[PDB]
């Protein structure tokens, strides 16, 4: 049942809309599937995504993985490797993909859905609709958020942090015109604000009649004194923090008492470890965007998690069956592994081994998750 | 592959020697074997041990385990249960036994030795000879320690904390006459000292020419300021701390910066969680007594563990084959699970379903581990 | 006048209503009377209550008490034992019962009511009505709380912490419809909330027009940073804390500045010690449920205590004369001891030496304290 | 059994030697016996002592005690009064005398020796010989200390803090010539040093080959930072602290982590409260001078007390029988109360109802406790 081969499939495609935030803009997707094959024939899958730069050539990815990570994986059992404790003491972002593929494989080989292996007692979590909408025209924004309300979301996150605060207030007013009354709202400035500026903006927003569930990453993530000041003064909403931090960083953030809520992503093993610590500390956790909603399994398995981020990205064509989200709940499936299996049709039509210029990308894959 | 039945066998027998420390005295053993059976026929074994008071009857242990623990286990997969993160928020000491039986079962069902499943890259740890010797007479003290040195032990731990400090010193003098020069020495006052008394005695022990590898639990476990003062000023040896503490308590001990080394026992899931944490923090860990050296599996899997306690107890008769210790190294076996299996012979001879008075226990099981 | 014998009488009976909170549900009572007899013939009484599991057999209780606690009591005077200072350095919960029985005996033998021996200058304390009502149907809830108002309570505590915050708001609205205007109100989430969630819920409750005297145990009791944050931000009500903590824990809670009010129960000796410390620190104390309102004596004797919890439990049949509560005041009686003497009729009709299944309990004792 | 009358007898007499320390000088004694009488005929005795200034006339002491203390005592039971917790929020030093008389009475009325009532499990404590010797000439210094060593003392305390540090050293040299090798030595600078001066002198004392058991009040009592610096750096002896502090002040001293040992005197109720606290914290306690060794009862009842001061004062004539000290052990007697009863002979000979000038005091009561 030990690991024998690995497989890298490179993708590089146009998005159906511009995504981004106060700091960043993207109209393409750069992602490679990492498949880890054991000698029982079972395959684990995870995703190597780059956010600002495209991936190098399929071949460059394969050579770096072979040299840097493959020696520590070959001939070992997935379920052993995921338990390893290493002392603190990569050329490409492999850390997340490896953990997702290793646990997918470990679950399949134990003959279980990932969440059950993760100790879950439930199979679902609330999902909130997240627009990544900072660059969206006013028309595209209502269109996305009224689609989300159509199909049963009751919680909505928008991007703020405009140089002109009136643009943030306008986006919140626009949002109120397209969702049912008493929907839950989050804002994400993505570090656009300094601490007292965050706080006076939160006051103004409250005074304008907008009730927030949480504000996410409002300021420089290293500004612990400022985050504490927010935590202490903002008695009407939650300060959600931890973007851009690694495991060590999340842990340090916790020691500094700098978050009402800790946000995390899909590093399966890091997430279950930080999720143990947070449960002990009495800190809740939110799961942000994970590629193809793999993080559904940690979301349903940790007890301090009530929310999972969904962003309507045009990704589903890459897999046989995507994660079910129905009436604002995400469902961890009853299939083995994390339930995501790469689409063979997709690996044929969409594979791009060779790094392209952006103008060379062609039409976006269609996005049935949007109108 | 799910859990379907449990089995309790109570034991109660005399020791071959008086064991104890500055606080406590014992010449008998109260332990029950817990077997957790899965639908697959595989069994996980753990040990329910009481140290201060004897166990109730077999049927009492059973009924309590059935009423209060079994509902959360029944119908479930061992490998699923062990990953569960529960929120913080027993009538008998089932907590370590359940974790040991559950990981014994999970490893079996995965076809692995426990330590391999726990992520290990090696199969042995240094073992030190621990006498639990406070109430032992001088002749028996030298006998146990000469024996240990003759079979290849090179590190030795003695109990101290006598009202008359010359007793502590005579004992270290006594230890020196029976072990090779250059041997590692640890002392264990088991909280008999206050902080400055502890420090002055450590100074006197040094000046008398005894080099200590560590001093373990020198003072009241909750005296964090005293432990810090000891950490900062005792520059010639290590302050080993953490006894009597549960997982939340050990985490607080680390948060108080109150241990040079953290001692732990055999709660597999807890030890691997605090072991991940200690590793992030750079705190070494030692493993104390676990029933039949089950903890050898965590000891070899944790990078920051260098030592395991061995105490020459008369327990080996209870299982088919004990953990091997050869030349002061304890070996994690290449057998499925933790490698311990209950002896059906001993299950018949030594079962004691009814709680007995000390005087009814008859002869001590022979201890081939001592002369 | 020294202690000669002890007597254990086991009870196991159905309640008249379901009790509980956001964490726990109970429809039965598991309790044993502990009687400590001196050679003057005077008897001290206290209660061994288990909350989640039933008691073992009368005989199991007697054997454990004889082995574990009885050696430290036999041949000693109650008034000496209650003064003992032990250094930190049981199979059943005996700690509280022993302290209550020892002080009852010491008071009788000094020829005094317990509170006078405790140094009281008054004989009464305000009592608040506490529903333990989390599981109660809407009809049973108004019925209990309008009965409490009928007979002169002016302060009322309800259980909150529903997953759906609207259920907590509804319970507060229901409560307002059945008590006089300007009654005092407390809420008890029993750790259901995380810190910023507690605070936004407290804000919402205030904004809805509900004025609270205190919120009790709103979050994980170990979350000192969160409790401080509540203490600092919640300027309109008090944060009452200390449930699930022992003496050491209450003391540590105080050092952390983590309570506006410390809640305690009936460990007589621990309570007078923590009550000295709290008086020095300027922290007030509330007395929670004590079995049969024994804690009335510490409540009236400590100067920093203004409130005692009463929960309308069906317990009175067990004693000759229960503690008087008249027009929202609890009265410490002018009888010797704590004034509670076991009913001989009750010891005959209601004794249950042998642990029963829940279906075997028969009708609840009648509850004259409710309609 | 309630209090009905009080009695004051003033004494004023010369000392048989000059006593004192680096701050203060005395050759007389001002003390009044306070007797508290109950309706039962039993009497409690305590001593009103002034150290810096003489007492006013008998009738003045009486009138003040009557006006300002007696209203809170009259009509009450001693055993009730001693348990009172008062809220923090005298014209003469009545506080220790009242507590000593009250516990003397409570123990009598309960038919117990004080120490038994205070929870003791043993009846003796080590006593050390304390010279109060700063102003004593060399010949008298050796005389007092040889005498002490000849009757079985093995620990010795001397005053230091001379402007000329060679005086301190000569005195330790002098002490060494008259006591057996291996004797315990303590020094008492009584605040004459600053922190770093204290530390450098302790280094020099060590290097000169004098091993100290403790240094008591080396520096200004409010210099917490200096006391901490001394705690952390003086690894070869103990910093004994707490003189001149009241109960709130001693609690703050412990909260500042500013004492290796806490010295206390004879305020029974306060000493048992800080003794419970010190025990929770792991801080040892020593008992200093109490009038006629009354504090022997607390010294034997507290687990963390190992030493009591004895200072060879000419006081024994005032009571029928003094506390026994035999071979450096002070014994708590098996008599009711604290065991001290005022001598009716001395009450006649030595009564001095009118405050006298030093020159009118006549001959010193003979001191059989010195040669």
């Amino acid at each position: 049942l030990s690991l024998s081969h690995f497989r890298i499939t490179r993708f590089q495609f146009a998005r159906d809309r511009v995504i981004g935030d106060s700091q960043v803009r993207a109209d393409d997707v750069n992602v490679a599937a990492l498949e880890l094959v054991s000698e029982s024939g079972e395959v684990g899958l995870g995703f190597i995504q780059t956010l600002f730069n495209p991936l190098p050539d399929q071949q460059e990815i394969e050579s770096v993985f072979e040299h840097e990570v493959w020696p520590s994986l070959k001939g070992n059992r997935a379920i052993a490797l995921v338990h390893r404790v290493n002392r603190p003491r990569y050329s490409l972002p492999f850390h997340e993909a490896v953990q997702v593929a290793l646990w997918d494989l470990a679950a399949k080989e134990a003959g279980l859905p990932l969440h059950v292996l993760l100790g879950s007692r439930r199979n679902r979590v609330k999902a909130y609709a997240s627009g990544l909408d900072f660059h969206l025209d006013d028309d595209a924004f209502v269109s996305l958020f009224s689609h989300a309300a159509s199909i049963g979301y009751s919680a909505f996150k928008i991007k703020v942090g405009h140089r002109d605060f009136d643009r943030d207030l306008r986006r919140l007013e626009l949002l109120k015109t397209c969702v049912p009354a008493g929907s839950k709202v989050m804002i994400d400035p993505n570090e656009a604000w300094t601490s007292k500026e965050a706080l006076t903006k939160l006051v103004a927003i409250r005074e304008a009649g907008h009730d927030l569930l949480w504000v996410e990453d409002p300021i420089l993530r290293h500004d612990h004194d400022g985050l504490r000041t927010l935590r202490h003064a903002v008695t009407w909403t939650q300060i959600n923090s931890g973007e851009y931090l690694d495991l060590q960083g999340k842990r340090l953030l916790l020691e500094a008492h700098a978050a009402d809520i800790l946000n995390v992503h899909g590093q399966v093993t890091d997430v279950m470890r930080i999720g143990w610590l947070a449960a002990e500390l009495g800190i809740p956790i939110s799961i942000g965007n994970t590629f193809l909603e793999a993080g559904v399994h940690m979301a349903v398995a940790l007890p301090e998690v009530e929310w999972l981020e969904y962003s309507f990205q045009n990704f589903d064509h890459l897999v046989e069956q995507p994660i079910e989200i129905r009436d604002g709940y995400a469902y961890a499936p009853d299939r083995p592994g994390h339930g995501l299996v790469l689409s063979e049709k997709a690996r044929g039509e969409w594979s791009r081994p060779r790094r392209l210029a952006r103008s060379e990308l062609g039409a976006a894959p269609e996005n049935p998750r949007l109108p």
